[PDB]
């Protein structure tokens, strides 16, 4: 797995992406690695942000699936033309698997002005796939038409700065992290659904109905920055922060992601994250812990403004709970699709200081997990 390490590039806020080949010849292209959809995805016309785009007429491979996916989120949405090819990753096993891509025709807020990446690889499960469970997701593809293992891992590094981190697709590599793996179970193939079951700011119990934790999902998701709470959630979570940093005072609007706050910076003065997640075994559980350097994110795009300005990277969300980069960056992240189950390990790059470190504990007691998941 050595040529697969550091295969992770991006820039500060905009993804990670992997190098991938598609058609034949093998055609170029840098693709966002995303754990919270099922659509492998790429541009496939000249929009004038993206750098490269996949040329169908070019590929002696490429076959029409003679059908067309509309794609709306909340913001914007993006279109395209299924077909199939051959796909490769260079710094990935060393193997040739025809996937299912949709080839990007229109779009809008989709692509990021000013990336270095051009499509989308969905790494989810077929159920949440646009536009039903019959087209099959790429790692889907790979796992039937090759011998490469039923599962991948994530480092995701950190450092408009340049991010850096590995996909291992296979298997684990032992030395990007320290400690031992703790394992969560996939509650349902869809997203890569868990259950919090336990949420402590500086050690201090939140008291909720664990149910409100996981409202109406808990989900890991790579495609996403922030550490995303559901709003009742959100507003327990800020209340203790918030009393737990006394020392300094912040307008309300910082706390909602309306403004940042800068410096020209203490740590110590913000609390450590927990969060209990349902064990492997029967009222077993574990906890994540991450910092205020993982939540309190450099804002380096300030053109009126020469400070260290922050954001408040923990955000309210509808959708259910989001463990985004926040949370990713502080661990080494196993999805072992094979047993149905997320591993958990301190990451061996995590951003940290001399007093406090992101942990990976356990075991822990814990009893009426099953009750945490919303039905
Ligand atoms: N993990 C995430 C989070 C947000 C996403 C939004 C889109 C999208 C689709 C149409 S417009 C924007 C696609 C994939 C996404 N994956």
């Amino acid at each position: 797995f050595v040529e697969m390490v550091d295969n992770l590039r991006g820039k500060s806020g905009q993804g990670y992406y992997v190098e991938m080949t598609v058609g034949s010849p093998p055609q170029t292209l840098n693709i966002l690695v995303d754990t919270g959809s099922s659509n492998f995805a790429v541009g496939a016309a000249p929009h004038p942000f993206l750098h490269r785009y996949y040329q169908r007429q070019l590929s002696s491979t490429y076959r029409d699936l003679r059908k067309g996916v509309y794609v709306p989120y909340t913001q914007g949405k993006w279109e395209g033309e299924l077909g199939t090819d051959l796909v490769s990753i260079p710094h990935g096993p060393n193997v040739t698997v025809r996937a299912n891509i949709a080839a990007i025709t229109e779009s809008d807020k989709f692509f990021i002005n000013g990336s270095n990446w051009e499509g989308i690889l969905g790494l989810a499960y077929a159920e949440i796939a646009r536009p039903d469970d019959s087209l099959e997701p790429f790692f889907d593809s790979l796992v039937k038409q090759t011998h490469v293992p039923n599962l991948f891992s994530l480092q995701l590094c950190g450092a408009l700065a340049s991010v850096g981190g590995s996909m291992i697709i296979g298997g684990i590599d032992h030395s990007l992290y320290t400690g031992s793996l703790w394992y969560t179970p996939i509650r349902r193939e869809w997203y890569y659904e868990v259950i919090i079951v336990r949420v402590e700011i500086n050690g201090q119990d939140l008291k909720m109905d664990c149910k409100e934790y996981n409202y109406d999902k808990s989900i890991v998701d790579s495609g996403t920055t922030n550490l995303r709470l559901p709003k009742k959630v959100f507003e327990a979570a800020v209340k203790s922060i918030k009393a737990a940093s006394s020392t300094e005072k912040f307008p309300d609007g910082f706390w909602l992601g309306e403004q940042l706050v800068c410096w020209q910076t203490p740590w110590n003065i913000f609390p450590v994250i927990s969060l209990y997640l349902m064990g492997e075994v029967t009222n077993q559980s574990f906890r994540i812990t991450i910092l205020p350097q993982q939540y309190l994110r450099p804002v380096e795009d300030v053109a009126t403004s020469q400070d260290d300005c922050y954001k408040f990277a923990i955000s309210q969300s509808s959708t259910g709970t989001v463990m985004g980069a926040v949370i990713m960056e502080g661990f080494y992240v196993v999805f072992d699709r094979a047993r149905k189950r997320i591993g958990f390990a301190v990451s061996a790059c995590h951003v940290h200081d001399e007093f406090r470190t992101a942990a990976v504990e356990g075991p822990f007691v814990t009893l009426d997990m099953e009750d945490c998941g919303y039905n």
